[PDB]
């Protein structure tokens, strides 16, 4: 697990994305689609947007984006005691959404990237570090959850 101390760098650079959680989830969402087209067919209410402009420009993207890092943040701040958050979303995304964990690696490494993006020079080698961590750990307790169900 994490120390208190890498707990508290991750909750620190996460003031960051509160300060705009609609923009930094546009972008991490952009940053998986464009990066991983596959990621795009997953999502029915996405798959018309064609081009990064049309993703830039679709408010119900900007929309899903505050949906997912409201998720994700409720969870990082349970530090690690994140059972009852994280069961539910494991479930829905390998059983309703049919998601591999693999692209749940994709969707981290795009949060680290959009942080360094719109933060340059702003976000430490110990804060990625601790970032890095936290999502690790979540990426973990999913795949866990994966397993139970078997799926892949
Ligand atoms: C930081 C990791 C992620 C978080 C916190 C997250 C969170 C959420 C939340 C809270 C919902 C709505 C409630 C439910 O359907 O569970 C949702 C829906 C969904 N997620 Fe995720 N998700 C994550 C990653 C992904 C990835 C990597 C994909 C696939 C590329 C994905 C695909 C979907 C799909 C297809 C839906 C349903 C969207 C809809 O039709 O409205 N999610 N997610």
């Amino acid at each position: 697990g994490l120390s208190d101390g890498e707990w508290q760098q991750v909750l620190n650079v996460w003031g960051k994305v509160e300060a705009d959680i609609a923009g930094h989830g546009q972008e991490v969402l952009i940053r998986l689609f464009t990066g991983h087209p596959e990621t795009l067919e997953k999502f029915d209410k996405f798959k018309h947007l064609k081009t990064e402009a049309e993703m830039k420009a679709s408010e119900d993207l900007k929309k899903h984006g505050t949906v997912v890092l409201t998720a994700l943040g409720g969870i990082l701040k349970k530090k690690g005691h994140h059972e009852a958050e994280l069961k539910p979303l494991a479930q829905s995304h390998a059983t309703k959404h049919k998601i591999p964990i693999k692209y749940l690696e994709f969707i981290s490494d795009a949060i680290i990237h959009v942080l360094h993006s719109k933060h340059p020079g702003d976000f430490g080698a110990d804060a990625q570090g601790a970032m890095t961590k936290a999502l690790e750990l979540f990426r973990n307790d999913i795949a866990a959850k994966y397993k139970e169900l078997g799926f892949q």
